[PDB]
């Protein structure tokens, strides 16, 4: 059987997909009795140079040339983008074409509507390559952005300011000139949306993820956390309780003994809680060749071509920084004991001149508003995780 | 239009019982969903007079494996018996008789999986052994793992609570982690089996159990741990496979791990596999071992997979990725010497004079007239060399994460 495919996009991932198919073509014929023909490649601009170099494939700038080709069996999309890309994929599925996508901009809303449209039209939608950082899961926590983690590691290990650490990340290639997507936690929040969809089968919106970036984390925060037994990481978290997902991305104190506390520099990790023990997956972000390899894997799966469950038969902790405090640390601790609702434990630390930090274990919600209404100036509050 | 899938179970221990319960509890669902009716037609047991729960008495129990192997109505054989002989021959026969085989046999090694996988492909049927391995998975060049929960638990206890090996092992016994004869754990045999398996899955190479150079943890002392600690290292029992120049070098032994390495943080009964490759970053998988219900659940999962693809990937197939063209190691040692006269400065100076070229050397007090050295960047163990220069070498552990 000839399997006629088209590629939408030819960047590093697209080029990699092509090379992998070329290199394995004879093997795929001999083994699976399938002949993969790349009949069209959509590119934005036919003139640009590429890792493929000058090649033998038909390049087009007109997507309709691909979407109207009824001889196509499978569309491989490596273009990125939501518009017009998602509409292209909707058309392909409506035309009874299998779709494999490595589109990093897709969110849960998009994957859901594409998965349904695929099922509806009797074809496959594969998005394995779209994720890169895969059992009743109740909670996950992750370090999901390499650049922000790199910055925090640098601040921590080398005792530099955020500004110095970000400049170093810029010169080393990790951060871009406008590093907002990394530093403000947007990239991490996207991965929290995707991870929540995969873990809980629930669709949340990007703006449902309560998000704070790292630009306000200081050495003082890091060193106070250190003395209390914690590192600071930008943590993306999803908690699935009572039919609802609470999702967030924010600077978080993590107990030094926690597996996540050791994840440094540009490495990422996803820590999954469920019943069973915890599990964790650790590694850097893929990986053009890895992404390309995952696409081709999904491709062979579809070429070799529903669900899933089976037989059954928590408080929060907080790091609070308060400024303009008159009086001693002992007095502050006593006042805090008097003000707080019932909780499990409290420790206080010096933070700066007339500033103290408290870690409070076992509250239902942030004591920020409460402490504010009692007349204190709260600088900020970070969650605390890994507490045993 | 419902198709009956006739299966047999070889063995009915905790895993076998769990497999049965899971199938029972999900039977209606598997019919309604996949339009498949799973019928457990035979269960092989060692002793069929033995009293069993009521649910088991509904099934046909036999002590004669041939009754199962000769039953042409069987579609799938699920083996949860364990053992190499006669168990592997049973599975060979099943495959030759065109029966799919799902196994959770914990005694299977690479030699066995290889011959069964080939025999399966050869006969147009599936061999599934997912349940035979505990989770936590292209060009992998090296892996390092903490592969035995009990030994890791013991080392964590020694380290955190400052106990001797003997005290930590007794505690592991009392707490349920170690068994009464803990040899398989403590001597690193279990870990060596997993290194054979991990090497087969990572490198597609078959090694024998006796090719794995093995040392357990029973000789690790609190002094080793505390001296390692002061030098910046933890001690773990590490199972390692290095694939260099067509050959696998495989080992299990006490190993100093830099405290900043991801493996250093893996404590208690948790396991982890750390995987290194060209040209991607390192990866690691972390979690505890199975798990009778988990093993049983994995068997049933493999079962449904074989059911779904029943009416329809060759083991020989590997995706070539030498378009890495288009897109684009030394050893370290911890050496303990005893009966050393003279100062630590003198020991360090002598080592500097006698060692071949290396990246760094640090020395520490170990005990009375005993010193330890960590040496980074040698081509091979300096043990013989140090011995011929008149030092009593107590032992040498590899050092990783440097
Ligand atoms: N305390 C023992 C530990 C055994 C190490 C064996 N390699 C000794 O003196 O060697």
């Amino acid at each position: 059987k000839k399997l006629n495919i088209a590629l939408l996009g030819l960047g590093t991932v697209g080029s990699g997909v092509v090379k992998i198919i070329e290199e394995n073509r004879q093997q795929i014929q001999d083994t699976l009795n399938k002949d993969i023909v790349i009949k069209h490649i959509l590119v934005r601009d036919k003139s640009k140079k590429r890792p493929l170099n000058i090649s033998q494939y038909h390049l087009t700038e007109d997507v309709n040339e691909i979407l109207n080709d009824d001889s196509l069996d499978i569309i491989v999309e490596v273009m990125g983008g939501i518009e017009p890309t998602v509409d292209w994929l909707r058309t392909a599925l409506k035309n009874k074409k299998h779709v494999i996508t490595a589109n990093k901009d897709l969110l849960a809303v998009h994957l859901k509507l594409l998965e349904d449209l695929a099922e509806e039209n009797g074809v496959a939608l594969k998005f394995e390559a779209s994720v890169a950082g895969p059992n009743n899961i109740s909670k996950f926590m992750g370090i999901l952005n390499g650049t922000s983690n790199f910055i925090l590691s640098k601040m921590t290990k080398e005792q530099t300011t955020f500004e110095e650490a970000l400049d170093e990340a810029k010169r080393l290639g990790f951060a871009e000139a406008d590093p907002t997507d990394d530093v403000e936690g947007v990239d991490a929040a996207r991965k929290v949306v995707i991870t929540s969809y995969l873990s809980f089968n629930q669709v949340i919106k990007l703006n449902d993820v309560k998000r704070r970036g790292i630009s306000g984390v200081t050495l003082t925060d890091i060193n106070v956390a250190d003395q209390l037994g914690y590192k600071i990481k930008l943590i993306g978290k999803g908690i699935y309780e009572n039919g609802k997902v609470n999702a967030s991305v924010e600077p978080t104190l993590i107990d030094k003994k926690h597996q996540l506390a050791a994840v440094e520099d540009e490495y990422n990790a996803i820590y999954v809680i469920g019943a069973v023990g915890d599990t964790m997956f650790y590694g850097k972000g893929a990986g053009s060749l890895a992404t390309g390899s995952a696409v081709v894997s999904d491709l062979l799966n579809v070429a070799l071509f529903h669900t899933p469950p089976h037989f059954e038969l928590e408080k929060s902790n907080f790091f609070v920084v308060v400024n303009h405090v008159k009086g001693s640390i002992e007095n502050f601790e006593n006042e805090l004991k008097a003000i707080l609702p019932f909780h499990r434990s409290l420790r206080v630390a010096n933070y700066d001149n007339q500033s103290y930090a408290a870690v409070i274990v076992g509250l239902e919600s942030s004591p920020e508003e409460l402490i504010t209404k009692h007349g204190y100036e709260v600088d900020k509050v970070y969650p605390v995780e890994g507490v045993l």
